[PDB]
């Protein structure tokens, strides 16, 4: 289900790629904010979009449709340019909200909903006809809509930050379990409110994974890891189960890490 756009249409959509509509340029290329009006494409509702200038694969991407995957609306191939048109995620990436000092906009139930939605999207990608695996799955791959519903971005386009599973750093072999490790790191970020690696913290606290691991089996000392801004919003039972899910996902042994569908099944009851 993909619309084909010309560059002329995308100039209308992005106000000729105006400097004001540029929102950033990561590893996969620049992204511009835009708008499709009701008349822009037959059968396409008016909406805000994100246009990536990428730096037959698109037909497969168009099949990866799921409530927790950012929708690919269409594409444009012209004069050696390859552009992708996605639904615009109104609240942007999870790290903008989570790495705030307090992250008071993300109460416990919202963080659980984000964790569950991201797990559902990753399980869908891993269970696809051709398994879709990230090279660098991290917090910024989770984008948020106006309801803080989580949807995964940059799927199918493919360790200093701390999201790379240790065996992947050493070998570079892409496996679904490497994504599960990164998911576990993000879950620890959601539980703790802390970035995965923060060199300004004391040496033993720099790595969120290395520092939190001994505490994830200690229910009476789990409060040291939990975000202080969440105090009073969670039961110890729910916090310890979520911590145990994260603990399993960041297991040094990849065979210990769960399938993402099992992560969904373990986290959904906490809501
Ligand atoms: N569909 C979308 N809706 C809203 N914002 C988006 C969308 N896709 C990308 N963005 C935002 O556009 C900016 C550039 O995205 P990009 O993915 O290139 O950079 P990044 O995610 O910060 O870096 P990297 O992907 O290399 O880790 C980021 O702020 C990103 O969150
Ligand atoms: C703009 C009109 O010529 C249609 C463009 C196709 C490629 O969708």
């Amino acid at each position: 289900n993909l619309h084909v756009f010309t560059i002329a249409e995308l100039r209308a959509v992005t106000r000729d790629f105006s400097m004001t509509n540029f929102i950033g340029e990561g590893g996969f290329g620049p992204v511009y904010k835009g708008y499709v009006h009701d008349k822009t494409k037959p059968g396409l509702a008016a909406q805000t979009v994100a246009v990536r200038l990428l730096d037959t694969e698109v037909f497969f991407l168009g099949q990866l449709r799921h409530p927790h995957l950012v929708k690919l609306i269409g594409y444009c191939y012209e004069d050696e340019h390859r552009l992708l048109v996605y639904e615009f995620m109104t609240r942007g990436s999870l790290e903008k909200h989570l790495f705030k000092k307090y992250a008071a906009s993300l109460p416990w139930s919202t963080r659980l909903k984000i964790a569950i939605g991201a797990a559902k999207g990753l399980a869908f990608l891993h269970e696809a006809e051709k398994p879709v695996i990230y090279r660098d799955f991290k917090t910024s791959n989770i984008l948020l809509d106006s309801d803080y519903k989580a949807k995964l971005s940059d799927f199918g386009l493919a360790g200093t930050q701390g999201y790379a599973a240790p065996e992947y750093i050493m070998t570079g072999h892409l496996t679904a379990k490497s994504d599960v490790y990164g998911y576990g790191v993000v879950l620890l970020e959601l539980l703790s409110g802390r970035k995965a690696v923060d060199k300004t913290r004391p040496p033993r606290e720099q790595s969120l994974v290395e520092w939190a691991r001994p505490y994830l089996t200690d229910a009476r000392r789990l409060d040291r890891v939990m975000d202080p801004s969440l105090a009073g919003q969670y039961s110890t039972r729910a916090a310890h189960k979520a911590a145990a899910v994260a603990h399993q996902c960041v297991a040094l042994n990849p065979k210990s890490r769960p399938h993402m569908s099992a992560v969904v099944d373990a986290l959904e009851p906490l809501l």
